[PDB]
């Protein structure tokens, strides 16, 4: 929006929209956790706390009135700059098809991580608990994908004594499922196998994890809370070339970890 | 069209239509690169060179007026030469079911060879650089089908990280496809274990490529530059025999390499 | 248009418009081949070959398939850059009748010395040959006026031959026609002469050619092709100051010589 002050971009149109789609699409495939957890907002560009539902005590014991502070979360607001040439834009509207956009894709990368480490990992600064630290629900098993398939079969009885419902997916590290699919036969899919202990759901393989996750789909459980969602907007001129940048708010919350399994 | 002076061929619409018919089937079958890269136009006939979108700067440093020269693709121009007998012709009319045209298919061979060349390998005197010319982007891998599936997980892997999307397909020599195929069991078909790792694709088996290719088709990335399209017209007399043409212009730009990934 | 940013520059309609003005004039003033070649277009801003018509075989003489390149002229893109002062232009909303815009005036006559000598002399890395190199066809005459009429005389009678017709125009430098003015009387003014031997026709004094022409207006002979016309835009900020530049796209092609004839 007008916070972006993209009408004082030097640029026309069609390289905003240049720019925007291969944005879309490089966050598209390197947004991970969008793929799993909910989004509720966008509530920006002004929101800057979620609660919590809670009240700290700060009063003494022996208070007449007792009184606290009631809790939130506070909203990351996240910054990047891209710097584009201009002589190299404008051979858009002069026919070229292909236009570079190289330092867009890397800081766009850059901050997808961002985004996937605060979720997976969380932050402190923040006081977000991340996937990965729910240690308390943790399955060992061995390394093979028999192994792997008794472990699903464990993480879905456990999902049924604690009344956990719905659609299943595993978010795996790309390795360790190619080193499954290459370390037994072969004369069935070891995908079929795992889509059908993992009764109708999927896999998902994901850099971002070493080992892996279960996870219910069947909604509510985690949610991602969306103030400013991935925007870019302008700074300055360099002069010869232009100054961007892209921006969000966001937090994260595990509502639910009885929806989530972690795996070795 | 009228260039073609197909009117002044000493033929009936009957003989026409039978040289038409087999010239389609062979250059469907032979013309591999059309099933992958998109074509624009026609532009023809006068269309003559395709727009790049650059300038290339002439002017010295310190020249008050500067200027330089808008750059573009030349369209390749092609032109080969049948000769059939009359005698074998006219005893269509005649009745006769099968007609030899023999040369026809001989040289309509030749044509797609040569488009396929320009396609695959491109052509230096055009300044066409081929698919098989992007070095860049290439994936060192064994020589097995398990090693073969997981080079295409690999490739899915890159498409990811440069944000390629799309259905996928998995362009392969001949031999080496057979070789897969006969190299191990056999207790699952290898094209069904490649169609999921190359997750809703396809294989296209193609003789003018050794090794073997990896490309999205979610369009707009590979294109064919279409001014005349192939068409058959109508030289001179022998005089038993009538000597034709075939002609087209084209030229081929790969717009998007990220949306390309070569296999060893 | 919108690649020439004039929405971005610290200015109102009204500098736009008073620069716009003052470049109309300067150019109608100093272009002098517009005033005698055809105008195609324009085609741009896009546009980057003219083609020629032409195909280059670079087959081989025993190659089955023959294939070349089909052939076209390149436009010509120049830039040039103004700087003009701020404080200036701001004095027009001020009420100031008289805003100083030298240093446009100097680069558009500079800009339109360039078209002139494209047009006159060429090119040769652009592969654009002038009307002045046309040295086939050329006249050898006295130097007073007499010699000057039986020169035009003898020219319509080649355009005779050559089955060229159409009103007639004469191009000479002003230093020579000024020196034939004052050589002789006097009792006839020279100029009628001319106009009755050049019938029906045209004198024009261009300071950029040396001698003389003379061409036939039939039309369709000497043709401009324009991409993108003259046109101001924008650049940067100094800041105290703002720079434009003038741009334009364009090639030339003279189709029938036999429509012009040099003079000594």
């Amino acid at each position: 929006m007008e916070f972006l002050k993209r009408s004082f971009a030097p640029l026309t149109e069609k390289q905003w929209q240049e720019i925007d789609n291969r944005a879309r699409e490089i966050f598209k495939t390197q947004l991970y956790g969008r793929k799993f957890v909910d989004v509720e907002g966008p509530y920006g560009w002004e929101y800057a706390a979620h609660p919590l539902g809670e009240v700290e005590v700060l009063s003494d014991e022996n208070e007449v009135v007792k009184w606290g502070l009631r809790k939130s979360l506070p909203l990351i607001e996240l910054r990047a700059t891209f710097t584009l040439d201009l002589w190299e834009l404008d051979n858009l509207e002069r026919g070229k098809p292909n236009v570079d956009l190289s330092s867009l894709e890397e800081t766009v990368r850059k901050v997808a991580e961002f985004e996937d480490e605060v979720i997976f990992r969380g932050c402190e600064k923040s006081g977000v608990k991340g996937l990965l630290s729910f240690e308390e629900r943790k399955i060992e098993c061995g390394s093979t994908p028999k192994d792997l398939l008794e472990a699903i079969v464990r993480a879905l009885s456990i999902f049924s004594k604690d009344g956990i419902e719905g659609p299943y997916t595993l978010v795996i590290n790309t390795d360790r499922w190619i080193n499954f699919l290459k370390e037994e036969a072969g004369h069935y899919p070891l995908e079929k196998r795992v889509e059908e202990c993992l009764r109708g759901g999927k896999i998902i393989t994901t850099p971002r994890i070493e080992d892996a996750l279960v996870v219910s789909e069947r909604g509510g459980d985690f949610k991602l809370i969306l103030g400013q969602d991935l925007s870019i907007g302008y700074e300055d001129r360099e002069k010869d070339a232009v100054r961007l940048f892209i921006t969000e708010t966001f937090t994260f919350q595990v509502v639910n970890p009885e929806a989530l399994i972690l795996l070795k």
